[PDB]
């Protein structure tokens, strides 16, 4: 049973992956607020 | 039944490459900016 | 019923390779501005 | 039956990940802050 | 048995990191509020 | 059987890695209260 | 028969760790009522 | 054999930790007391 | 035969160490009643 | 030969901070009772 | 030769420095008494 | 040979340290009769 | 030569150091018996 | 030449302090027979 | 040449020093036997 | 050339200091033949 | 040249002090003569 | 309900503390009126 | 309860530390007035 | 409500680290006028 | 039960000092009208 | 509403900062002075 | 049961101190009259 | 409303870290003429 | 509104800064006076 | 049971201390009469 | 309107920067004098 | 046994210091009726 | 129109660039002469 | 226009790549003379 | 034998001691009724 | 007339990308000396 | 007329790569000598 | 005439292409010196 | 007899091919866990 | 001879070929793991 | 000759790489165990 | 000759690479045993 | 004849590389022993 | 000439990193022993 | 000329390095008799 | 021709680091002799 | 002509340097005799 | 052309210094004369 | 014009520095008398 | 003009600074010879 | 004008300090012709 | 108009200081004429 | 206005002062005189 | 009004100061004529 | 009223001391005229 | 009402005083002329 265990650790990794790409928008905002 | 459980993973993986892809968007904005 | 859901991950990705082409275009943009 | 144990270890970093995405998030909203 | 007893001090190492990455949250409010 | 007795040495450490974060997160509060 | 000494002086050294641990806890608080 | 004498001279040096600790706890209360 | 009789130096100044930690506990307690 | 009797001098130098660190108890436990 | 007729005047320092300890020791005793 | 004869002046004042140490222990007996 | 003839006044006032401390023994016996 | 003249008299003053510590020590007694 | 006998009449007063120690170890004689 | 004279006058002083010493011994030899 | 003539008299007034010292050794005697 | 009374005590101490600031404040006019 | 009658004394203690810095304003006066 | 007490304690604290400061800003005039 | 007696006595030392204190305030007030 | 009274104790030690800091000026300079 | 009565003597004493304090009210008002 | 008294309190340490930096400035021009 | 007054708290911070730097210019010019 | 009979002479030293202080305030108030 | 006091807190930040590099350069200048 | 009879002598001494200090206190009130 | 000010801001910070370049090449020259 | 005020920009930056490549042709002189 | 009687002496003399004090408080009644 | 100017910014691009070629040409030489 | 200008860029970038393949050459000098 | 500059750049690329091939034939040399 | 040495060389890279391809389906495995 | 020798070196260069496929092996069972 | 000895280390580097290899499978076990 | 010498340089290095690729071999144990 | 003597040096670094590769190694041990 | 001093410069430095080496295994024999 | 005496002073500064390097070897020994 | 005077001074700056790196290896003699 | 000054006072420090060096040589042979 | 007074008095300190440093080297000779 | 006197004033005061280092030098040759 | 008349006042001080330090130096001849 | 008039007081109290600076200097002459 | 009338007063105690130290001065060569 | 009449006792006091001094002098005379 | 005439009263007691040590002068004169 | 009496009284006290000291004055005269 | 009639006395014994001043007065100038 233990397949389920690390298929629900598959999934909190990837909403690990989802917030790290909205940090990402922020951080691109930042350079866009430091191009100018 | 755990092969439902990885769809769903598959899934939020997608969400995460939707963002990623907004945020090269606005990393290509700044370059832009820095370019002139 | 999983293929379904395997299909709309197929959906998510492409519209992520349209915003992926997107940030081509404007660092495209970027690449012209640099060559002047 | 310690793969089990291990497992469990895995959500739990799975969970560090998520959080330390999140401190990324405002890090972000400090770095727009700052760049203005 | 002393496999055991390393796996109890790996989620317990995994505890510590949760709670690092909640201590990193709340430095970044504090860097949110420092940028203003 | 040194062995047994370093594992417990180890399972220690970690509970000290685990009161340190407790005290990095009440830090964090004193840094969020000096900020405003 | 030394390393069992040097084994039990490994796990003092653990526990002092934990109290120095529970100190800047303490110490934490008193930067928290300093802060205000 | 004077080996074995330093390695009780490491455990009572381990001790002296322990206690140090104990003392430092103590000075952080007297500190939360002086902070409000 | 010296080396023995510094060995013996060195448990005796490990024994003064805990006497001081001793010390520095109950002058602990009286900063905290100083304190209040 | 003077290197022996030096060894013994630094014993009894070693006995002169054992009995320094009880006087330094007792003098802690003067501080607690005029502390009150 | 003198040299060991300095060590002689070292070993009776430090026997000073015993007696000077026991003296510290009865005078704390005499602060306890007056601190009530 | 007055170097020797320094010597001799040198454990002569370490007998007088030692007689004046026997002093303040009584000295601080007198003290604790004084203060009950 | 008059060097070894202040050499002799050094030892005669090392003399005078310990019967002094012997008159401050027995001056402290009698603050003892003047305690009482 | 006056000078070994100067250091005869050092002598003779140090002898002086010898006798006047002797005065010092039945001084003593005389104070140990009054306190009784 | 004068200073040779200012030298003089300084060996000639500790000689009077030397007596009036004697002088008063005698005294001090009358004091004990008073004080009894 | 007076100064010369004074000189011999300190000396005649000298002597009247030590004549007097020897007068106060004698004393002395009367006080404790007076105190039994 | 009255300077020289009061020296004079320097001198023998110190005659006169030591004559006096020799009437007070012997109304020592006198008192060691009525004290038996 | 003696903590109360501690209380009362830290508060009188700090009055007179504010009273040494103004005695140091008034030695620095006197020492202002030295220097000139 | 002797508790209590300690915390009247520190109590009083602090009434003398008041009254002794109004002490040391007026010695400070008096100062600024000599300085003049 | 002890807390309220030693509140009040913290403020008049303060008071006097203000009283303090003013002391140093005359004292360094005084510096100054003795530096000339 | 003699603890209770001593503590008597240090609340008797503690008025003492009180009013040594006032005799310094007076005593700083002849010394205002002796500057001037 | 404690809170409040130790936000006022931070504004007083903010205003004993500053004339700590114009303290600082003035002995910087008395230091010009002193350095040329 | 002796320490009950150097107890009482104790007391005795701090009477002594409380009006030997007034005596020197007394004369610091005396001295105040002088001054003018 | 006690965050806005916080923020007058920030304001207050920025403008004590304006003054320590004018210190530092003519420190700097002390060490300018020391160095010559 | 809060949010203006920390960043009128950014100014000071920032007017500091560049007090700062000027205090490194010239802190500069020392040592390259003490190089020489 | 000597130990007893000078405890009751220091109890009757007390008093004596006592009476002399009442006659120093009494000396006091002559004082205060005879300087106006 | 924040935003705009914010843009005046990073041109002076920017100030800040000009004068570091100032002072780098002086400090190299001095590394040169140091290096001959 | 003669020790006994000293610490008679010493209580009956005792009681003379208390009728000298009853002497002084009238012979204060006569230097009162003499000042006026 | 904050943009503008932004803008000025990248010019300083480009400026800041040049000056730390010139820095790093007099910090160059430093190095070829410490390596000879 | 402020088009024209980045491409200011972009010129100062190029100016600076400029002198940071004379800064590393010297510190590649310094590596020959480190090399032999 | 002679110590016991010299020791009779002794507590004969403390008679005479108290019999003078009691003529001193007589003699000082004698000068309070002279003094009006 | 701002492509005029990123033309420029082109030109001083090639210039710094030729000054760091020569750079790379004296590490290479300072790599053989290296490599013997 | 830009496109001259970008034409002298051309040039300029076609020097810099002969630069760089001098580079190249001496670098593989660098390997030959460290392949031996 | 922007026709014969880029013909003189086409001269000087292959110039690089040149040496470029030289560097790849001591690489070889240096590819035949590591097989051995 | 150098040929035999390379076939069996030939033999050992073949058992390192069959090795390579069993990683490619586990590797196969890993994609078709992925894929869900 | 030195063909027998590199042919050496080309079986042992196999069977690092062989270990290293194994440890691909292991590789691709732990993406296996992971991708659950 | 140099040719063998380039080719004993053409086989110690071989060796290096068998080790390597080795090194490559423990840490794949470690990430098969971290997978878990 | 000095070929002969870059070749045992060659040798050594190979020597140093067997015992890092050990180093690696231990440290991939110490990760196994954490990984646990 | 200097190409000889970076070839010693060569050698020289050599052996220190070998040297700190052994060093590698015990720390690895002592990693392996910290894991446990 | 001086080529020939920087290299027997470059000799010791190896010496100096050989020695270093030699060190760094010692510090991890010491790291062992604490590891356990 | 100078170039020589600063390639002396390169020497020294290489001698200075060897010997640290021999204290770095002493006080690992001195960490390896402490971790015992 | 002050280079060459500075060119003095950096010669007897290496020579104070030779003997301070003498001093550290007796230091370092000094710490193995206290270590056991 | 001041530079040449400053440069005699750098050697002069220098020459403080070595003697300071040697001052620390001889107490580290201090601590040597101390520590055994 | 203070500048070069000045100068002159930085002489005068260096010399202070090196006067200094020889007191050191003597005091250094008594500390290794006391430690035996 | 007051610059010139000052800088008069720290000559002389680096002359009293001067005589106060000659006046350590002799002090140590004092303490290296007393230590023999 | 004040300034002028306390710049003398600075010369003079600094005189009596180098008349004590010649005292100074007298004392520690005197000390010497008092050492012996 | 007063000031003027203290500084002429300030001018007579230095002529004080040389004057007592010289009979320290006389009185250091008299404690050398003592210790001889 | 006060202040100027306590202003005399200073400058005639400052004469007084003057004329306290010419007697210092004369009675230290008294004090030279006498250790003679 | 009784404040002037004391200041004109305080200027009497001071002439007061100025004549003792004087007779200091002439009494520093007389020891000049009779010390020969 | 009484105070006026206790200030008439102060300055009559200076006058007799004055006079008092004008009568000292005198009697320093005679103790010069007698001196002599 | 009786107050204004008493201060008539120490008027005319005072002009009797006044008296006195000018009856010292002529005493002195005599002395003067009885020493010559 | 006593108490204003022995104010009439304390006048009239303060004329007393007067008078006998005066005759002191004449006595000294009958002193004067016997003295001649």
């Amino acid at each position: 049973q233990a397949e389920i265990l690390r298929a629900y650790a598959r999934i909190l990794e990837a909403d690990a992956e989802i917030l790290k790409a909205q940090a990402k928008i922020l951080e691109a905002h930042a350079e866009i607020l430091k191009a100018q």
